[PDB]
């Protein structure tokens, strides 16, 4: 997205959370046209802030919006269970275009936080002899169930061939997901290493694997 | 107040489908500020139409929007699997109001069945060093999105320590899931092999991995 939002935020009932929406001087910074939207997954979204700070009728004053330079911010005070949702920002542009942020998943903690176990697997013997070199990054035992994954070929980001599953709650009531990177045998063998970067609750873990002689 | 959309619509591959969005004279019928969004479950939405009929760059011209009186309509020609999603309409009204429809689930009927690709990964060296031996059975590219998984230690059923993620649709419009088996290094080294057996629509794919010899 052209506007940048943090992937996730969280707080316990009664706490406050602030989420940011960063653009450039030609969008967020160029006018007072920032809006915020709330969506409970699967249901219609709702406009909750317009013109940076204005609440539509029925939106409680626990929601407030502000802007400083090229960054707008939404604050939710006294978190309530109904505030657990996805939040998006938008801003008009210079060419009367419209820019959206990528969305922030806001969790009202329903259980203790849990950092993910991250395990990165290199290509298996069987798939290599089948001319495939898929890497798997296993992410388990985390809460809230929101994670963002990035891959790097050596030091360069790689977006092609990346797939990540939607987190699902497992039998221990914590979430699991897997990110897999479909490489050719040539790609795998011709790089010094590949890395899986897992971000959860604003904290990042990195794992790396490299080809071996056996 | 919400705008009125049918809860569901459908069509076959290559066919067309039209879905409607009915508002009032002071929103949909009041100006040319009608928008349409496409959203796959668990993902951020994508604006596909603005100002009744305009497509953002990169949106296929198979999507077309029109408006008559109080009712806007989206038409998707040449339906593709990727078009199976929720579709929302929106319209600005007076008083800086932004109205949203309740959403239409568009189903693309009779999508092709696809058996899963299964790749079984043995424990990585890093985790065997940290006294862990998780195995991951990666299951991808299958449709419809339901599988069952069974594990074997040698030829015997594994009855504990298994987790399987809820399948999720990926960028190829087919489903992916992971099943992971938590073992200790001692369990991994004692047995001759471990096997993952994936059942999809009555057919079973089995993979086997054994302690390496490197
Ligand atoms: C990922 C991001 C995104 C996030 C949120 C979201 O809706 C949130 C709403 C509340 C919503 C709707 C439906 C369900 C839930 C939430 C849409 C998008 C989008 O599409 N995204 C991808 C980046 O592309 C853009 O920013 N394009 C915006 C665009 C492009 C070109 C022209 C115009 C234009 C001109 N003039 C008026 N409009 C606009």
């Amino acid at each position: 997205s052209a506007l940048t939002q943090p992937p996730s935020a969280s707080g316990s009932p009664g706490q406050s959370v602030t989420i940011s929406c960063t653009g450039t001087s030609s969008d967020v910074g160029g006018s007072d046209s920032v809006s915020w939207y709330q969506q409970h997954p699967g249901k219609a979204p709702k406009l909750i802030i317009y013109e940076v700070s204005q609440r539509p009728s029925g939106v409680p004053n626990r929601f407030s919006g502000s802007k400083s330079g090229n960054t707008a911010s939404l604050t939710v005070s006294g978190l309530q269970a109904e505030d657990d949702a996805d939040y998006y920002c938008s801003s008009y542009g210079g060419d009367n275009n419209l820019f959206f942020g990528g969305g922030t998943k806001v969790t009202v903690l329903g259980q203790p936080k849990a950092a993910p176990s991250v395990t990165l697997f290199p290509p298996s013997s069987e798939e290599l002899q089948a001319n495939k070199a898929t890497l798997v990054c296993l992410i388990s035992d985390f809460y809230p169930g929101a994670v963002t994954v990035a891959w790097k070929a050596d030091s360069s980001p790689v977006k092609a061939g990346v797939e990540t599953t939607t987190p699902s709650k497992q039998s221990n009531n914590k979430y699991a997901a897997s990110s897999y990177l479909s490489l050719t045998p040539e790609q795998w063998k011709s790089h010094r290493s590949y890395s899986c970067q897992v971000t959860h609750e604003g904290s990042t873990v990195e794992k790396t694997v490299a080809p071996t002689e056996c």
